[PDB]
């Protein structure tokens, strides 16, 4: 009934490191993902209390969104960036579990992984 707190985007105690991989899914991969058309359902964590969904953290255990990832890489959250990949891949497959293949969300959500591909198979060394 009650919305959960949404994910931790800080930790102090947890080391902290810049990376070239770091920066470029940030400034090209988020950066890319947040300005789409269909970013706005995907920016913040699912607000079930206002959307007049009970049962969605009844079956999505482990939330994500882009503006818990934006928040966590701009915190230094992520010392490995397979870390912030698996976050992004996390938000695509909660979005394919609570919604039938073919649903308006799913298709939003595939038109952004499609582009998600694209700048990861583009990485930096
Ligand atoms: C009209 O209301 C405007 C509006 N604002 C928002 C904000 N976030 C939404 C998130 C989701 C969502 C995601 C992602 N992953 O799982 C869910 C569930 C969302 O899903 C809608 C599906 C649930 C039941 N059928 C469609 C909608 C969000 C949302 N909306 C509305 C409700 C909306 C509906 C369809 C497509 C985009 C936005
Ligand atoms: N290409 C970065 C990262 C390598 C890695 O992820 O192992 C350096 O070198």
């Amino acid at each position: 009934s009650m919305n959960p707190p949404p994910p931790e985007t800080s930790n102090p105690n947890k080391p902290k490191r810049q990376t070239n991989q770091l920066q470029y899914l940030l400034r090209v991969v988020l950066k890319t993902l947040w300005k789409h058309q269909f970013a706005w359902p995907f920016q913040q964590p699912v607000d079930a209390v206002k959307l007049n969904l009970p049962d969605y953290y009844k079956i999505i255990k482990t939330p994500m969104d882009m503006g818990t990832i934006k928040k966590r890489l701009e915190n230094n959250y992520y010392w490995n960036a397979q870390e912030c990949i698996q976050d992004f891949n996390t938000m695509f497959t909660n979005c394919y579990i609570y919604n039938k293949p073919g649903d308006d969300i799913v298709l939003m959500a595939e038109a952004l992984e499609k582009l998600f591909l694209q700048k990861i198979n583009e990485l930096p060394t």
